[PDB]
């Protein structure tokens, strides 16, 4: 609520990449996720300017299939407020969940999504990825990266949708131990 509009203007920015304009999350330290398919390069424009990747993880399950998720370690002097203890150690069913983002298309987006349910591995344009959760909401292109929380609950990126509904890929503690 309040508390999202806080997350976002802490810790989130416009990234921008050929893929588009995204939404970049900070976690802790320099350590940021945005989604894979945002293809971002050894620097990336961060706010309109480049920023250096110190290291890129593409974060993947145990069988090597994409959670949508990647970390970039920034060669940056700020500090992220650490929102660690708000991710969810496990997947679970969440209720009255919103999207918020920041981007040109979508300002200060803040939309109730409703239930989040756990809902396993989906092809998204081809691509196979895992450790989605699911909202009966029709969110639309460009709001990628967006954050899938509501107070005290910081439990996806949107990385995906089909115009009726949307996948987040989950948030999950053990990914920025």
């Amino acid at each position: 609520h309040e508390f999202v509009r806080a997350l976002i203007k802490r810790n989130c920015h416009v990234i921008t990449t050929s893929k588009g304009e995204f939404n970049m999350l900070g976690i802790h330290d320099n350590c940021a996720v945005v989604p894979t398919h945002a293809e971002c390069g050894d620097s990336v424009t961060i706010d309109g300017r480049e920023v250096r990747v110190l290291k890129q993880c593409i974060l993947t399950d145990t069988n090597d299939t994409d959670t949508e998720i990647t970390l970039l370690w920034l060669d940056q002097n700020e500090k992220f407020r650490d929102i660690r203890r708000f991710i969810p150690e496990h997947q679970r069913e969440w209720s009255n969940m919103h999207l918020a983002t920041n981007v040109t298309k979508f300002p200060m987006l803040d939309v109730e999504v409703g239930t989040v349910i756990p809902y396993g591995e989906v092809n998204l344009s081809g691509n196979p990825t895992c450790r989605l959760l699911k909202y009966n909401y029709p969110t639309k292109p460009g709001q990628c990266g967006g954050v899938i929380a509501n107070t005290g609950n910081i439990v996806a990126i949107h990385v995906g949708g089909n115009g009726r509904v949307g996948y987040g890929a989950a948030l999950l503690r053990k990914y920025f131990a």
